[PDB]
């Protein structure tokens, strides 16, 4: 069922917003300020940014027909970092890490 798909991907995404996970979750709470130093350059090389607390609001607003499309969004933030950052940075590594709790609920759901 969709309707109980969509209630797992709330679940995921509240324990991801948790203090258990916060230590590297904390870069993906909210949308990344384009203009930070740093980030001049962030809109040329990401097209379609995407966060947690926009993921949120887009499951509170029925903008995912189902989990599959919640994924696809969990997954676009995460490959927003990989390919925005050089591979060794430590945005890069907490990204794993938080892919790593997603990736573990998102297949035993
Ligand atoms: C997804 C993302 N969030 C951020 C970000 C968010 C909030 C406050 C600071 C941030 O900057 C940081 C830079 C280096 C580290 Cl180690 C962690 C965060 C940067 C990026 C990215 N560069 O991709």
């Amino acid at each position: 069922s969709h309707m109980e798909q969509l209630k797992c991907c709330s679940g995921i995404l509240k324990e991801m917003f948790a203090k258990k996970h916060a230590a590297y979750a904390w870069p993906f709470y909210k949308p990344v300020d384009v203009e930070a130093l740093g980030l001049h350059d962030y809109c040329d090389i990401i097209k379609h940014p995407m966060d947690m607390s926009t993921i949120k609001s887009k499951l509170e607003a029925r903008e995912y027909r189902d989990a599959q499309e919640f994924g696809a969004d969990v997954r676009l933030m995460f490959s927003n970092c990989y390919k925005y950052n050089p591979p060794d940075h430590e945005v890069v590594a907490m990204a794993r890490k938080l892919q790593d709790v997603f990736e573990m609920r998102f297949a035993k759901m």
